[PDB]
DNA sequence: TTTTTT
C-alpha cells in the first residue's frame, strides 16, 4: 500500500494501479480515489471536446453510426434521464443517445466547453476526459432548450463541431451552413 | 485473495467468484466489483432483445406463459411502479408484468434496442443485458403511452417482435405484426 | 464465517444464518446478502398468497381476529399509507389493517399473484414471500377504488380467498360471495 | 460482542445494549440492528396504549401538567405538523403537543390503537411502543376535526382513557364519563 | 476509545468528545453519532427561551443590535422566509431577522415555550436548545399576523421577554412593556 | 495514524494533510473529511458585499462586462427565474443575470446586506459568502417594483454601491449617481 | 446512497 500511492500519483488514475496492482485495490479503492481528487492530478484536460449531433426520424440508423464510430472498448453511452455518470471509470468515445432535453442546459453546456471538469458517480467524482460527444437525437436540435428557459440559445451553438440532418429516407447527409442560427 | 483476483481478471464474472471462494467474496464484494467495473471487462450489450407482448382481458392468464417461459431461475420479475432494478446481478429473461406504460418513454425505448445500457440500483448501476423481454399487458400496446405527448411513436412498435393476444376465450393466437402498425 | 457461508448458500434464507451463528452475522451482514443475491438462491415466490378479507363497522373487533389469525412472532402488520414495507424480512403472515384504498391499484392487484414480488424498504429491497394477506377494512372491497377509474374491478375480486363479514351486532359470519359481485 | 448479542437477541432493543456494554455498540452499530431486524424479536406492541387529553386556553399550565406526567428520560415530545417521528428509539409516554387537528385521522386512530403499529423516521422506520400519549390541546376533541371530512368520530373517542378539563377554577378537574359524547 | 464513550455519556456533544479526543474520533465517528442518537442523553431543552423583539423602521441599525448580542460566533442565523433549521448544530442565540411572520403562529408560539423541541433540517431533525431568540423585526408584535388570523391570541404577547423600539431618530429606548398589553 | 491529526489541526485544510501523509489520508479519509466540519466553526459574513448595478438597452454587451468584472472561474452565473442557489461552493463573485424583479423584496435586501445569509440548493443549504452581487438588468432599479407592492420603500438604493449605463451608442458609462436617488 | 425534497 507504500507503494500503492506511489504508482497512483504519478498519472493515468485509477485505471493503471488497477490493472499493475490488483490486490491492494480491492482494498482502499474508494481511498485512492479520493486521495487522487484531492491531489491536484486527476489528468485534466485542455482540448476543445467535438460534439457531433445527429437528427432523423427513428428507424433511420441514427444510433448506428454512432456504433460504428470508434471502437466498442473505449466507448460510453450515458444512460438517459438520469445525471449519474456512472460507468465512466474508462473513457473517451461519449454518446448521449437518443436525446430530448433532458440534461440541465448549463451542464450541458459544460461537457462541450473547453475547461476541465468532474462528473459524479455513485460514490464519488470521475473526471470527464472526453474527446468527441455523439449527441444523438431525432428532432431539430434547437428546440432542446426554450430560449424563455436558457439565458441564451447561442452559446449551446458555439461549441458544436458537426452536424448531421437525414434525407429523404434514402441517405445520411452532412448539414452545411446557415439553414437555421448558426455559430 | 490474490487468487480470487486473478480468477475474477479473466472470468469478468463476479457469480463466478462467488460460486468459487465464497468467503472472500463475501468479506469484499464492492472492492471486486469496482475493480471489475475499473478493469473494463464489463458485460456490454451488442444484441437485440426480443420484446414478446402477450394482451389479454384479466384472468385468461397471460402472466403463466411468462412464468413458465424460459427457466424459473433465469428471469427477473421486474419490481413495478418504479425505475429500481434492485438485485438483478445476471441475466437475460427480464419479465415486466402487469404493463400499461409505468415506465418511462425513452427508457422503455432503450430497453429495446441493441446498443449498450447500464440500469440504476439502489447502492449503484448493474449492467443490463437481456436476450428477450416479456410484456404483459390488459391494453394493446396502441394505448400504454398518449399518442399525443410521445414524439414519434412508431419507434416501441419497430423494436416488438411478436405482438401475442388473447381470442374469443379460446385461446392465445399469436398476432402477426405489420397489419394494423409496424413490427 | 467459514461454516457460516456455508449454511447461507444452502439454506437460502438470511433468517437461518443470523439464527444459527448470530455473532458472524453482526459482523459481515451486507457481504452474506449480496453472496445471496449474486448465487441466484434467493427465495422467490411461486406459490399463491391466499387473501382474506375482513369487513365491519368499527371496533367489532376485526383488528383482533387479525392478531389471532397467526403466531405474532411471524405476523407482520403492514405500515399504514406510506407503501414502504420496511421491517419485512420476511415471513408468511402479512396483515394490512384498517385498508380503505391507500395503497396503488396494480400493487394490490399483484401482491396477490402468484408470481414473485420485491417490495420496496427504506434504502433497499426485499423480496416478497408471505402466505396469507389479512386486509381488514370498513367497507365492503367496492368502495376502496372507484370502478371508473379502474381498468377492470373483476381483477381483484379474483385473488380474494375469503370474505367475513359483520352482521346483526351479534358474531361476524363468512360469506360465499352470492350477494357480493362474485370471484 | 457475543455479551451484546446476548443482551439483544435474548429480550430488547438496541437501548438496552447502548446502556449495557457501550464500546461494543460503538462498533458493529449497523450489523446489530441487521440482526435485530432479522432475528424476528424487534419488540411490537400487544398493550393497550393510554390516552390522556387535556383541554385549556392558553396559559393554564397545559404543557406543565404533560412534563410533569413522567421521568424526562422516557418523554418524547413529538414535533408539530409533521408525520416523523425521529429520534424515538422507544420513549414510554408519548406527548403529542397542542394538538389542533395537525395529524391524519386514521393515522392518530392508529396510534392510540392497541396493536403493533410502525412510525416512520427520516430516512428509516421506528417501532412504535409507547404506553401513555398524552395528547395536550385547547379546544375539546369536538373540535380538533369535522365530521364531513370523518368516517365516524366516535371512532376516536373510543379510545381516550381520561380527560382532564380547565373550567373557570385555578384546578384542573377530570371529566366523569362524558357530557358529551362518551368516551 | 473507552474514556470518548465515557466522555460522550456525560457532555452529550460529539464536539466535545472530537476536541477532548482527536484520535478516537477520526475512527468511529459514524458509531458515536448512534451511541449518542440510542443511548438518549442528547441535550434537550428544560429551560426558558428569552424573547428579544428589536423594532424600528428600516436603516436604523436592527441587525447591528442583532450581531451586536455576545458571540459574533455563536449566533445562529434563520434562513429567510423557510421551514429548515439547517446546520444549526447546537446554538445559544437565535436571531431572526427582519421578520413578517412567515414561520407559522404555532411553530413561533412553540419556539418560545418552555419545553423540549425539535427543528426540522433538510435531512434529518436538529434538538432546539436555544436561550433567547432576537426577533428582530420592522413592524411591532401587534402586526406580525392579521388581527382575525389569529386563533388565540394572546399567547404570542406573554413571552416577549425583553422589547426595543426605535424613537424619533435619535436612539433606541428600551420600551417600557406597560402601555401594549403586559409581557 | 496519529501525526495525521496533528497536522491537520495546524492547517485546517485537508489538501497538506494528503500531501504531506497520504499513506494515512487513503485510508481514514472519511473522518478527517468529519473532523474538520464538527470541530470548525461554519464561515458567517461580516463584510458588506458591493452591488454594481449594469442597466442598459438590450444586447449591449452586459454579458461580457459582467464577466469582466473578475475571474470567470469564481464566477457564479446563478440560474434565473428561480430560488434555489444550486451549490456553487461559495464563489464570491454573483452575477444575477437579467434581473428584471422576480427575486422577493426582503430577500434581495438580505443578499446585499453586512450579515449572514444562508441561500438553500435542492437537498440542502450552502453558506453564502459573496464580496461582489453583479445586478445585470434590462430597466431602472425603479421599475423593478412599485412602491405599493414594497413597504420599505428606498432601502435598496442604500446597497447599491454605484451604477453602470450604456449611453447613446458610446460606451458602457459609469453613473454619478448624484442626479437620481443616492447611493 | 436513498431518502428526502420539490
Ligand atoms: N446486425 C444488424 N442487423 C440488421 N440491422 C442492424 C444491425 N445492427 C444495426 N442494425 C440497424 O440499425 C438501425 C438502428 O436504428 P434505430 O434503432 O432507429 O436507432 P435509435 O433507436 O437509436 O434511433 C436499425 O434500423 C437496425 O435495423
Ligand atoms: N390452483 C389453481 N387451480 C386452477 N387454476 C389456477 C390455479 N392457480 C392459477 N390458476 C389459473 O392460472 C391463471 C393465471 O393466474 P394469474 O397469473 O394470477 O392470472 P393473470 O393471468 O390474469 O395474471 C388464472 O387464469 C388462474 O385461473
Ligand atoms: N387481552 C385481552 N383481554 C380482554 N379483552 C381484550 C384483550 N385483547 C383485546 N380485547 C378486546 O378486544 C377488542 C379489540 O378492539 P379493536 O382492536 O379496537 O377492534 P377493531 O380494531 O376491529 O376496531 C377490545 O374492545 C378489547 O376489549
Ligand atoms: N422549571 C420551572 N421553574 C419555574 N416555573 C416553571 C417551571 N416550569 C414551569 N413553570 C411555570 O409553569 C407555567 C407554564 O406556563 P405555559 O407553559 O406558558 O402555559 P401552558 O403550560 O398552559 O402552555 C409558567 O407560568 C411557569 O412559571
Ligand atoms: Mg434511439
Ligand atoms: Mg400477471
Ligand atoms: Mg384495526
Ligand atoms: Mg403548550
Amino acid at each position: 500500500l507504500s507503494t500503492a500511492v506511489s504508482t497512483l500519483l504519478e498519472s493515468g488514475s485509477l485505471v493503471t494501479v488497477a490493472e499493475q496492482h490488483p490486490v491492494t485495490f480491492v482494498r482502499n479503492f474508494r481511498g485512492l480515489a479520493e486521495l487522487l481528487k484531492v491531489s491536484g492530478k486527476m489528468q485534466k484536460r485542455d482540448w476543445k471536446t467535438n460534439v457531433h449531433v445527429i437528427v432523423g426520424p427513428p428507424g433511420c440508423g441514427k444510433s448506428k453510426w454512432a456504433a460504428n464510430f470508434a471502437d466498442p472498448e473505449t466507448t460510453y453511452w450515458k444512460p438517459p434521464r438520469n445525471k449519474w455518470w456512472d460507468g465512466y471509470h474508462g473513457e473517451e468515445v461519449v454518446v448521449i443517445d437518443d436525446f430530448y432535453g433532458w440534461l440541465p442546459w448549463d451542464d450541458l453546456l459544460r461537457l462541450c466547453d473547453r475547461y476541465p471538469l468532474t462528473v459524479e458517480t455513485k460514490g464519488g467524482t470521475v473526471p470527464f476526459l472526453a474527446r468527441s460527444i455523439l449527441i444523438t437525437s431525432n428532432q431539430t436540435p434547437l428546440e432542446w432548450y426554450s430560449s424563455t428557459a436558457v439565458p441564451a440559445v447561442e452559446a449551446l451553438y458555439r461549441r458544436i463541431t458537426s452536424l448531421v440532418f437525414w434525407k429523404n429516407a434514402t441517405e445520411q447527409s452532412t448539414e452545411e451552413g446557415g439553414q437555421f442560427v448558426t455559430l
